[PDB]
This record gives structure tokens, C-alpha cells and sequence, in this order.
């Protein structure tokens, strides 16, 4: 039997077939003569989709009767990848889909190859949005993720030359059979306008109006029957005021400039974390806040209120019905709007709709380095959105009056823990108002987490220590595990079954097979298979045959000078400078996958990527290196990629300087899977370490302790060039033009920025990591070796695993408890 | 039993009320406890459609194997107005959808009067097509309508204050259940780039690319089960030059500006037809040319060829495989662009290509007044389309040398039939180009093809007399008489049988009970009831309580000087006037209902439209006046609102300077369902009254002859103003304020314009006018022989079926006979 990827029951391979037919008749409008591989996807989308609207419908009309609490997780990004697999997996719909094309002549899996990846994010922070939307499902939880639907998603990269060229990524240029769009539900969003003060309240008046029109998309729990929803808001020009002042302009030209109010959701902005000022992007942010807002209210309005008991709108009962979690600062104006909202508009006194403020929301803190933090241009909030940067600027005095009646006299306090930043440009800090207005501050690793309190917020914690926690990533085991290693998720189901996906902690029961040489030679069957299938696809669909039997080392993420490349650059090279040295000794041979994305005005991110193409050019054409070494830039890394690499992958790059990656979460995928990690005491490693044991690691180079050491003494890197005739070498090879040769100057920015401004130290780590290189080379020659260190990585995977992460935010933040237990499933009835 | 509005099968009514419940769960994702009319609506469109998709798919499969001349008619407007009601008609599904929804406790016309008009029309031009392809389904004809899919429609008309405001028509706010997407045939258009001169060919280069995207929306025939295609294109940016040449910019930027390729259909010039040099309105028209004869072409390469035969790609045979019609010129650019398709990829020689163009080109003028006429600035086609303006020049260059080669020496003739005026701006007279180069040239109607061989095209006739020809307009029998008037089609059925809707003229048939007391009682019992229903809707959805006792006067269509509204105006006035004179005289009671758009800039038109609210303003508040006379103005005047006031009407006011209006087709709408006709020997009013006689018309003024002959001598209204003292008395209460008393100077630009430019002579038949006004309220009065006369109008109206109009378009210009017999109905089968 294939897996037990679900039962392909008799009558039920026989009404897919049906249905797929009249879907490709009756929804597509073509007959089996003129349909695509394209034409057939959509018909199995549409199938596929059928079968949980009853589940949808019966779920939302469940939270209305019984009103839990609603949790509303606002995200300006969600990284949902393709969901026809991750559909048929959580319904158990895969094996009688697989069955039921097969009967009509179909490769199932060359259909689900057609899918467009919803790429509504950029990388960590929109997948770990996707990945914690999965979970509230499967731990039966009244949520809803709340975001944009932006028409271009992250650009698609081109490698053109060894450099990016980024293209726009059109997802929707054949529909999306996932989506309802509701435009029944179209809201007003204000912009601009003014604030006059009658002696009763404050109105803002003189707006420009731009509506949001939702489109929801289902989210399905695993095997529990939840199907809770993605509301997405698209921007769209109210069709009066564009027309209702004319007062010179031209007919043909009022119509033109609608796509002028659309454009608020035309695109994602492509900073991998980084900030820029830009209006847009305060439009977006205000676009969803404000939008989700009027939702929340209006669901809140309704209920077990708006029906009975203590006949006021009782918003004290608030914090009880609503939780919303603010993911990053991008939602923080949920504060200033909610108190807007609740003041202007509801009348509450001031100090009673703040109580209500802090005690619905939440704030996840995402990364400490400061390029990263938004501080908003008051000229800006003041322009656009004057009402929020008045009631901002009162929250700020109220705050500081508590900070002051706390720490008499200390006025530096103050100034450093304003939500004001003075300055050339006076600001907002985000951040500020998002600690100030959140009943819960959170990190997303117990390292990160404790940074947090001891540098950035420390004084906001010496305040309200009560506030911060720590809410260590997770992945889903569903995608990251079952769907696309089916294999894996299969030999470990034989020995200790299928609970294991609904608690990965269950994985811990493998512990037992460590010494069983059936499942030692499963475990690395399997793993050999996926490097079959990656090397294939590679050479199908890219470019040049690769060893299966090389030990593939791949570092896949957003390319930064944090995230340290250029210090896996160093490593190849020095690789490289050894088989030349010494040609005809046996070195254990790799093929190094290096890819991601780089932000498009990230000058040296792009230089980077020039590198790494520059060393493939070198090192895939020396006859000396034969086939013990090729290095290779994975172009378009997206979620779909990421399900294709990370299952095929040996050994993880996880070389952060320490102190800088506050959790990472492709680390944990790459554990699942059965890939070692070499990597820094960084983010999330520490605790995966610390999970699998320090030996199971190679763990290496500088602790935190020892960056802020050498910060204190001063950081020169001149000093390591003298020290490590490897690394002269390098560095000489870099300036002149040995990678190169057309254009001796070309990376004469890296070898500058490395010589004399590296923020991240990637000399420092370079003889810990070369060394620790050795090792894993070292152990991998030993086959029996390997498979069991993975063995005990896999085994002890379960606290990274989103439903973990998940319950505790529910226990811990928003007050409620996960159930997974089924919901009835409906059958038949259409209400 | 209702009507015989088709059968009521038992299976039927089952099967549909099973499928509206599937829409509504499955499609619309929704349970009946939160569905509105609107779902509802959606739900039953939805299981519409279902019903055409399978004739659709055997209607072109059928057209590919027996392989027939394909008509291809393109038209920069398409009037489609609402399609559920045609669509139950034309498949016998509305007595099933009105008993299945009434089961499911639905009003079915509450649900029809949900639908968006689809208004991608100004009006006569639009709707004339939209007549045209109904036809061309039910005469079973290889055809397809090829247009622009507008997403913005023509606007909506507000009367704000007595003036016009313009709305956006968002038309697809709520989606549209009838279109097909096919993105999958995206084709490409190139504009602007320049013609290098290769020694071999000439080759068109750097050109900006816009991508064109088909949706297909099912034409139905009358139940003969064919279901044709009308394909719109949707303009789209290709994702690969924008973001392919950098060169600064930025990418956020490079992604906005992409709406700005896709503005080419954002919306229909709202030009109910005078001419605007635009841009963006050549680039709408080279647009769908260019789009549509690549898919032409790509059908002719297949066929009975891509297949067979005489092994060339053979494009002799192409005017006997393909026909396309200029629906005016706007589509004139099919002409250069066949032959640079033709000459430039494909090869031929220059006199080749130019003998296959003409035999598959025909061009029908709709029009003479010469602010109507395209005339384009030749730095516009040399900037924009410069091998189409390299073309055009040898068109041009050729076709007057056989011009002086027929009527040597006539130095003058060339300079008149010229493409190219010269002038202060050079130009291309696109007229010009379209009678040089097609094989048919064609006017609307009697008169008008025969003033065009006497004045403006007599030249052109004087060189090649065979091309010229008359195709008078038509109206459809469905949408004109069995979908708005059930009532009047019912009672005709039951005298003379249904077969009537597929050949009007067996209407013939019914001059035999003008003399029979039933059908006199019957004939006027409908037009009461519909009288009553346009009464109620009108006060429910808009106004005043109007008596359903008075002759409904109404002059329905856009707001133009030649159309004469200011003349209606006149006799409403005069009228008003008469009875303040002697108030308690009786008078025949009228409800004059005057509506139409008026284009956003004529400030004429937008004048008009104030006056006779101003006129509404005064009478409708006269004590005295009573309710013997009310005047209203029918805001936003589309489709819709005229399939509910032409079955309310009792005289159609049709009223054009004569020589000025080319046909009217509004004026035939009135003939069929039983109107009589006040109006100028003009247009088809010639054909009308020839058909019923004179004596049953209301025909009066001046001829053509006699504008002539005032034009001669010299026009001059003083005159008139002096010798008719009731004109006086109107004038100068324009002119002092009576109809306008806060702003007494407000209608000075039409008093002026009346008395000193009035190019359309309102003043010489104002005597005539509202004397055979006295005798149309003399027949009123005489009840049994006002519907007598009704009799011989309704029963003389088969001339003006757009039926015979296309198989006289068949016929005579394509070679194509007209079959109207049943294909089978697919009943099982998906392919
Ligand atoms: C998981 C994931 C990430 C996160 O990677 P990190 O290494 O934690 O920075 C980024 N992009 C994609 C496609 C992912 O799947
Ligand atoms: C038929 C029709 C017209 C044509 O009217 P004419 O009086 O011939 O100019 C214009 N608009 C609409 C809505 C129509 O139905
Ligand atoms: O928390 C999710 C991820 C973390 O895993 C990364 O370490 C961090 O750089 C980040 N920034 N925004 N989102 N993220
Ligand atoms: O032929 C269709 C209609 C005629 O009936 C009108 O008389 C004419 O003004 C016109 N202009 N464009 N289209 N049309």
C-alpha cells in the first residue's frame, strides 16, 4: 500500500471522478480533447475545495452559537506556499485523490506541480504566520488571520548572469480557486482629513475614503474537521467621491486614478526585514488595521450581546470575547485605532477604553537589530492620519507619567523610553507603543526573549516585568513533515504510528531504533531517495548533474550579512584551495546549494549572490575537482523549493554571528527531516542543542558573550588576515580577480566591507567553522554513524513543532484552551 | 397557464431546484439562512449557465469539423445589457426557472432585476451589435462578436440638482457569472518602436509589448441550440520588460506602473458618437484589431489545411474561409494591419495581399454628421503604430493613381478622396481608408445609404458604384417584444401561433383582427397593465404618482441637438402654456417622459437636460395644470429601464432634423410593442411609415429637399420668432427667467444658440410639430381607433428584425447562407 496517506475508499474514488468531470465540463468549460495539465489541476482544485466549504460553513456557524473567545492574528504577511496537497493531507483526501486521477490517466503529482505558491510573504515572518494559522486549526481555535491580498506577491528571481533580476509575481493571472470573495462585506478605510474638536468629542473629518472588499480562504485543521478562515482586504476606489468632486480634472482621467487608491494592495514591500519609510507602507499597514478593526467590533456587537443580558454595549466584556496578536510592529497602529474607535466613536471615558486596549493585545517582537524597527516621520502620521498621531501622542504622556512616578528624577528614562524620539526627523517608535499598549511582549526564542529583557526593552521590563514571555517558534508537521517527506512521515509511522502529527512529541518514542539496523538503513534509504529526486529535478528543470552520493550542504534563506554567507563562501573556497593544493588526496565530496532572495536596493546582497555564481563558475569547471566539488545557487527559493531541498539536504547552514538571528525556523525544518546542523549557540540552535544533545551538534564558533567582548575591545579583523595564511589567500584571491577575471576590481566591495566595516564578525568564526567543517566530513564518512546522530535529531524534534508554540500562546496570552477533538463533519445538509 | 414562456417539465423544475441548491452551497459558500436576493440572484445564474456550457462546447467543436466561413464582426461596442432572462428565453428555460424558484419560495423577477446591466455601450452602435449577434446565433451562422472587455462600462447618470452627474459604472464589483477567462490564449500587441528597412522585408522593432487576454461570454440562438462566442480582451503587462530594463527606477514603482499598460480597457469613451483625438482611444482600437486578427489567422492556419491539401499555407483561400465587418471605423485599422501581417510576416506580394484584404473586408457607416468622423493626426500614427502609418501612405499612393487614372486631369477629385488631408494638422481619413479598402460599404437605412452615394461617398461611388449598398437595422424580436412585452407576445400567440419570433413578418398575419373586439380589447388591456407596472416602478424606485390615464409620451435616447430634445421641449412649454391661457378647457392628459445620457463634456446637451427638469420643476407644480400635464426626465437611461419603458408607451418621439439620423433603431422598438410614431421623414421613420402607411404614422416637417433648399437661401429663426407669437411668448420666457427664477440669466446659451446658431432648424418645425401634435391627442380621444392603428403598426413590423437584416448581411456581403434549424443537444456527454 502506498503510505497511509489516507484510505482510497470504493465509493469515494468513484465521486472524485465524477466530480472532477463535472468541474472540468461545467467549471472549466473544456472537454477532455482541448484540457491542459493546467485545465486538469484546476478540476482537482475545485474537487478538492468542494469537500471542505460543508466543513467551513459548519465551522463558522459553530463559533456563533456556542461564542468562544476569537483570536485575530494580524499579519502584513502570510506565507501559504500551494494548499491543493496540504487540503488532501488535513482531510485525508490523498490517497482517493491519488487513486481516483490515476483511474483518468493522471499523474497526480504533475498537477500539483502547475500551482502558483501563494508567496504573500517574504520568509520567516509570513511562514511563521502560515505555520501558526495551521496549528490554531488543528488545536480547534476560534482565529482568524487577518492580512493583505496583495495582486504581486514577493518578486520572482531570475539568475541572469549571476546577478538577480527580479521579475513580478503575477499568482493571480489564472485565478486562485482557493479564495471566496466577499464583496458583500466592503468597509470604509479613512486617510488624510483633519481632527476638529467639537466640546463633546473629537470627530476627524475631510477624509479621503478607500474600501476594502475581503476575500476569504480556508484554513482546514489536521483530521479534526475545523476549517477556520484568511480574511485578505483588496483596496478599491469608492466609485463616488472619485466622481462626486469633478471641479476640473476630465472624465476618462477621474476613472483612470482609481488605480491610485488600488494600488494600496498592489504589492508586498520585498524588505527580508529591514525598514522603509515609505507611505505606502504606513497606508498598508493603517488599510488592515482599520478594516480589521470595523470586522472584530462588528462580530463582538453581535453574540450572546447583541441578542441579550446587561443591555449596554458592554465593552468591559471585550478582552474576553477578542484577543488580537500583533505580529511585529507592522500592525501597531491596532493601538491608536482601537482607542479611536472605542473613544471617538463609542464615547467610553478615556481611561476605561485603554484598559480594554492593553488587555486585548499582544505584541511579538521579531528581531533585535535596529535596521529592522519602524520608527515613523511624525510629519507623516500628522499628513495622513492626524487623529492617531494625537491620541498616540496621549498615550505617550500618560505613559511617561507613569514611568516618572516609578523612577523619580530619572529623566535619561524618559527620553529613552518615550514613544517620541526627538531628533532630526521627530518619530514614532513602534515597538514603544506596541509594549505600552500590549498586555504580553513576546520573543520567539528563550535567547532572543532574554535579550530582549536584558538590552532593548530592558527599561520597559524594570516597569512591567510581568509583561515579557517567550513563545519559541515552531513549524507544522503537516507540510514540514507529511507532505513533503511522505517517505520519512511512512517508516516512522510503521514503528510507532500516525498520533505523531497531531504531537510530535510522540518522536521522542524513536529514541528506541537508534541501535536497529532496520530502521538505520530505512532512515537513510529514504534520505538517499529524496537526493535521488532533488539531483533529477535539478538537472529537469535547472541545470547540471549533481553526485547523489555527495554529502549536500545547503543554506537556504534570505540573504543577509547577518545570516553569514559570505562566511559559507569563505568555506568553499578554502575547500577548494585545498583539492588544488593537494589534488590527488580523498576528500569526502560535496555539492554546496546556497540560495535565497535578496532585497532589491541590498547593494551588497546582490554582490553576494555574484560571489557565490562566481565560485560555481571556478569550481564546476576544474577538471583537477573533477566531481568532489560543485557549488550551486538555488535560483527562486520560495516555500515550494523549500519543500523540495530541505527533505534532500545532509547537513543545514545555520551560521548566524550570535546574538543576531532571534529564532530561525528553517533550522527546525531541517531538523524534521534528517539533516544535521552546523551552527552557532543562535536563536532557536541553542534550544535544538540543548534538545538533541550538544554532541548531536556541531555546534561552534562565538557565544553572545563573546561578540560583546570583542565589541568592547573592538573588533579588527586586519588581525585575523595576519593570523590565517588560508584566509589571506582567500582575501588575495578576492581583490585580484581570481573569481573575477573579466573585471579584477569586481568584489573589491565585499573585500573592503570584510576588511573594514563587518558588522557581523565573519572573520572571527572562520578556523571554529573550517574545523567544525572537518568534523562533520569527518563523521560522515562513517555512514552508520550519521544515520544515528539523525536518528537522534528527528527523535527529539517535538517542541519545535508549531502546535507546541501554539498552545502556549493560547494558555499563556490570549486565555483560552486548545481542543483536537472532531467537529461533526456535515455530510449532507446545505442550510 | 402563465404564458407559453416554455414547458414546466416535472424532471425539470427537479433537476434545477437540486442545482440552485448546489450553487448556493458550493458556489456561493453559502447556507440559506445568510443569503440575500443577491446570492440568490447568483445562485440561479449560475445553474443558467450550466444549461448553455454544453451547447457551447458542441457548437464550436461542430464549427471546426464541418469547417464553414467564419464571420468576425468588431465592434468597439457591445450593448449587452442584463443576460438571464435572454439567456432562460433563448433555451426555453423560463416557465422551469419560475416554477423551481417560486418551490424554493424565490420571486424570480425580484432576482432578475439583481443583475449589473453589462452597458459596455453608449447606445445605438453598441446595441445594435448586441442585436446583431443574437441574430447571427439564431440564423446559425459561424460568428463572433470580438470587442473589449471594459471594466469600466458606460457611466451612470445622476440628476443632482437638475444636472447630470457622472458615476463610475463598476459593473463587476460583484464578479460576472456569464464570461470565461482564458488566459491561456494571452496574445501580444506591440505599440510604438520603430520600421527598419532589411533589403528582404521591412521589420517592426522596439516596440513597448502589451499582452491582450480573452473572456468569452455564450451568445445563445433562439432554440436552435447554438451558442456562439463573443470574445472581449482584457489588456494586461507582460511581467518581463517591466522589470527586464532597469536602468533606475525602483521596484516597488516598476510594479505600480504597470496599471498604465492595463488602462487601455479601464473604460469606454463615453462618446455617443462626435470624435476625441485621444491617445488611449487609438490605443483601445489597435488593441482589439490587432488582438483579434492573430486569432483569425491562428483558426484559419488550422482547418481543413493545417491538416491538408494544397500545401502552402494557402491564403487565396482566406476571403472564402474568413469575413470580418467594421462595425464604423472604429475598428479601421484591421485594413493596414491584415496587410502588414500578410506582407510583412507572411510574405505575400504587396498586389496579393491587397486583393485578399478587400474580399474580406466590408465596412457599414453609421453616421454622416461630420463631427462623428475619425480623422487621425498623422504624428500620432507615426509615433505610436509607425509601419501602420508607412502602409496606410502606400494604400493611399495607389489608390489615387487608379482614381487619376479614371478621371484624368481631375486634380481636385484627388485632393478630395485622398487618405491623407492635408492641413493645418495632416491626418488620415479613416472613412477614406475603410471604402478604399473593403469590398462592401454600407449605411443603416434607405435614406442614408442613398445620401451617402449623393453627398459624402459620391466620389467614391462615382469610382466604384458596385461596393456601395444599404443594410436598414433591425431590432431583435426577443429581447425587443417577448422578454420585456410577455403580455403583448402572449396575445399575438394566441392568435397566430409562436413561429412569429423567428420571422417577424408572419406579424403580417394579425392585420386580419383590426376589425375583431377581442384583439382591439386585448391589444389595449396589455399596454394599460404595462402602463401600471412603469407607473408603480417608477414612484417605488424613483418618484411622483403619475396618472396611468394619460398618453404616455416618451422620447428615450442620448442627448444630442440633432435629436431634437429642445424641439420637445418647445411643444411641452407651449402646451403648459395653453392651458394657463384657458384653464378649464379640457385638454387629453399627457405624461411626457423625456430621458438619455448626455456625453460629459457637450455643455449643449448638459444645458438640455437641466431645461426640461427646469420645465418639470414649474408644470409639475402648476394647481392649475392639475395632473393633465407632468414632465419627467428618466435618469440613467440604459437597457434596462428601456425594456420597461417602451412596453409602457403610447407615442415614441422620433424627432431629427431630417437627414441627421442615419436609421434609429429605438424607433423600431416602439413600433413592436404597440407605440405610435410621432416623427421627421428621417432614418428608418422613411421605411416605418412606407411599411403601416402614412395615414398610420404621425410623419411630419421638413424633407430632406427642404433643408436643402433653407440652406440655401440661408437659414434664419428671427423669422420665425416674428410670424408664431406662442415661439415669442416660450422665448422670452426662457430668456427672463420663468423656468429658472433664482438665476434669470441661466438659459441664455440656449435661447442664443436656438436664435443664432441652431444648426438643426428646431424653429422651422415647431408649426408643423405641435400642430400634428393636436391631431395625435385627437386619436387618443377616440380610444378603439387609437388601437386600431397599434394594430397596423405592431403587424407590419417584420422589415425591421435585425433577423432580416442579417440574412441580408449573409447574403450579400459575407456569402454565407442563413440555416435556422435545430443542432442537437448535448444532453449527456463531456468530451
Ligand atoms: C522557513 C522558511 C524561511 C525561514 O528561514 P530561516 O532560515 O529561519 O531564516 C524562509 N523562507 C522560506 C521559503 C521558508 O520556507
Ligand atoms: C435602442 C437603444 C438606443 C437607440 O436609440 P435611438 O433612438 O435609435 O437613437 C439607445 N440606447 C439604448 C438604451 C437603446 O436600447
Ligand atoms: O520569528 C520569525 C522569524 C525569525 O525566526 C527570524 O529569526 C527573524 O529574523 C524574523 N524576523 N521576522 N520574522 N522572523
Ligand atoms: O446604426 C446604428 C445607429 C443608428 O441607428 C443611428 O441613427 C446613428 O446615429 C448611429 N451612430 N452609430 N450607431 N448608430
Amino acid at each position: 500500500q502506498i503510505s497511509v496517506r489516507g484510505l482510497a475508499g470504493v465509493e469515494n474514488v468513484t465521486e472524485l471522478k465524477k466530480n472532477f468531470n463535472r468541474h472540468l465540463h461545467f467549471t472549466l468549460v473544456k472537454d477532455r480533447n482541448v484540457a491542459t495539465p493546467r485545465d486538469y489541476y484546476f478540476a482537482l482544485a475545485h474537487t478538492v475545495r468542494d469537500h471542505l466549504v460543508g466543513r467551513w460553513i459548519r465551522t463558522q456557524q459553530h463559533y456563533y452559537e456556542k461564542d468562544p473567545k476569537r483570536i485575530y492574528y494580524l499579519s502584513l504577511e502570510f506565507y501559504m506556499g500551494r494548499t491543493l496537497q496540504n487540503t488532501m493531507v488535513n482531510l485525508a483526501l490523498e490517497n482517493a485523490c491519488d487513486e481516483a486521477t490515476y483511474q483518468l490517466g493522471l499523474d497526480m503529482e504533475e498537477l500539483e506541480e502547475i500551482e502558483e505558491d501563494a508567496g504573500l510573504g517574504n520568509g520567516g515572518l509570513g511562514r511563521l504566520a502560515a505555520c501558526f494559522l495551521d496549528s490554531m486549526a488543528t488545536l480547534g481555535l476560534a482565529a482568524y488571520g487577518y492580512g493583505i491580498r496583495y495582486e504581486f506577491g514577493i518578486f520572482n528571481q531570475k539568475i541572469c548572469g549571476g546577478w538577480q533580476m527580479e521579475e513580478a509575481d503575477d499568482w493571480l493571472r489564472y485565478g486562485n480557486p482557493w479564495e471566496k470573495a466577499r464583496p458583500e462585506f466592503t468597509l470604509p478605510v479613512h486617510f488624510y482629513g483633519r481632527v476638529e474638536h467639537t466640546s463633546q468629542g473629537a470627530k476627524w473629518v475631510d477624509t479621503q475614503v478607500v474600501l476594502a472588499m475581503p476575500y476569504d480562504t480556508p484554513v482546514p485543521g489536521y483530521r479534526n474537521n475545523v476549517v477556520n478562515t484568511m480574511r485578505l482586504w483588496s483596496a478599491k476606489a469608492p466609485n463616488d467621491f472619485n466622481l462626486k468632486d469633478f471641479n476640473v480634472g476630465g472624465y476618462i482621467q477621474a476613472v483612470l486614478d482609481r488605480n491610485l487608491a488600488e494600488n494600496i494592495s498592489r504589492v508586498l514591500y520585498p524588505n527580508d526585514n529591514f525598514f522603509e519609510g515609505k507611505e505606502l507602507r504606513l497606508k498598508q499597514e493603517y488599510f488592515v488595521v482599520a478594516a480589521t478593526l470595523q470586522d472584530i467590533i462588528r462580530r463582538f456587537k453581535s453574540s450572546k450581546f447583541g441578542c441579550r443580558d446587561p443591555v449596554r454595549t458592554n465593552f468591559d466584556a471585550f478582552p474576553d470575547k477578542v484577543a488580537i496578536q500583533l505580529n511585529d510592529t507592522h500592525p501597531s497602529l491596532a493601538i491608536p485605532e482601537l482607542m479611536r474607535v472605542l473613544v471617538d466613536l463609542e464615547r467610553l471615558d478615556w481611561d476605561k477604553a485603554w484598559e480594554v486596549t492593553v488587555k486585548t493585545c499582544a505584541y511579538t517582537n521579531h528581531t533585535v537589530i535596529p535596521e529592522a524597527l519602524e520608527r515613523w516621520p511624525v510629519h507623516l502620521l500628522e499628513t495622513l492620519l492626524p487623529r492617531h498621531l494625537q491620541i498616540i501622542y496621549e498615550i505617550n504622556q500618560r505613559f511617561l507619567n507613569r514611568v516618572a512616578a516609578a523612577f523619580p528624577g530619572d529623566v535619561d528614562r524618559l527620553r529613552r523610553m518615550s514613544l517620541v524620539e526627538e531628533g532630526a526627523v521627530k518619530r514614532i517608535n513602534m515597538a514603544h507603543l506596541c509594549i505600552a499598549g500590549s498586555h504580553a511582549v513576546n520573543g520567539v526564542a528563550r535567547i532572543h526573549s532574554e535579550i530582549l529583557k536584558k538590552t532593548i526593552f530592558k527599561d520597559f521590563y524594570e516597569l512591567e516585568p510581568h509583561k515579557f514571555q517567550n513563545k519559541t517558534n515552531g513549524i507544522t508537521p503537516r507540510r514540514w513533515l507529511v507532505l513533503c517527506n511522505p517517505g520519512l512521515a511512512e517508516i516512522i509511522a510503521e514503528r510507532i504510528g500516525e498520533e505523531y502529527i497531531s504531537d510530535l512529541d510522540q518522536l521522542r518514542k524513536l529514541l528506541s531504533y537508534v541501535d536497529d539496523e532496520a530502521f538505520i538503513r530505512d532512515v537513510a534509504k529514504v534520505k538517499q531517495e529524496n537526493k535521488l529526486k532533488f539531483a533529477a529535478y535539478l538537472e529537469r528543470e535547472y541545470k547540471v548533474h549533481i553526485n547523489p552520493n555527495s554529502l549536500f550542504d545547503v543554506q537556504v534563506k534570505r540573504i543577509h550579512e547577518y545570516k553569514r554567507q559570505l562566511l559559507n563562501c569563505l568555506h568553499v573556497i578554502t575547500l577548494y584551495n585545498r583539492i588544488k593544493k593537494e589534488p590527488n588526496k580523498f576528500v569526502v565530496p560535496r555539492t554546496v546549494m546556497i540560495g535565497g532572495k535578496p532585497a532589491p536596493g541590498y547593494h551588497m546582497a546582490k554582490m553576494i549572490i555574484k560571489l557565490i555564481t562566481a565560485i560555481g563558475d571556478v569550481v564546476n569547471h576544474d577538471p583537477v575537482v573533477g566531481d568532489r566539488l560543485r557549488v550551486i545557487f538555488l535560483e527562486n527559493y520560495r516555500v515550494s523549493l523549500a519543500e523540495k531541498v530541505i527533505p534532500a539536504a545532509d547537513l543545514s547552514e545555520q551560521i548566524s554571528t550570535a546574538g543576531t538571528e532571534a529564532s530561525g525556523t528553517g533550522n527546525m525544518k531541517f531538523m524534521l527531516n534528517g539533516a544535521l546542523t552546523i551552527g552557532t549557540m543562535d536563536g532557536a540552535n541553542v534550544e535544538m542543542a540543548e534538545e538533541a544533545g550538544e554532541e548531536n551538534f556541531f555546534i561552534f564558533g562565538m557565544r553572545v558573550e563573546d561578540v560583546d567582548r570583542l565589541d568592547q575591545r573592538g573588533y579588527n579583523a586586519q588581525e585575523y588576515y595576519d593570523r590565517i595564511p588560508e584566509l589571506r589567500q582567500i582575501i588575495e584571491q578576492l581583490s585580484s580577480g581570481f573569481f573575477s577575471p573579466k573585471q579584477p576590481d569586481l568584489f573589491k566591495d565585499i573585500v573592503n566591507m570584510l576588511m573594514h566595516h563587518d558588522r557581523f564578525k565573519v572573520f572571527a568564526d572562520y578556523e571554529e567553522y573550517v574545523k567544525c567543517q572537518e568534523r562533520v566530513s569527518a563523521l560522515y564518512k562513517n555512514p552508520r554513524e550519521w544515520t544515528r546522530m539523525v536518528i537522534r535529531n528527528i527523535a527529539t524534534s517535538g517542541k519545535f513543532s508549531s502546535d507546541r508554540t501554539i498552545a502556549q500562546y493560547a494558555r499563556e496570552i490570549w486565555g483560552v484552551e486548545p481542543s483536537r477533538q472532531r467537529l461533526p463533519a456535515p455530510d449532507e445538509k446545505i442550510p
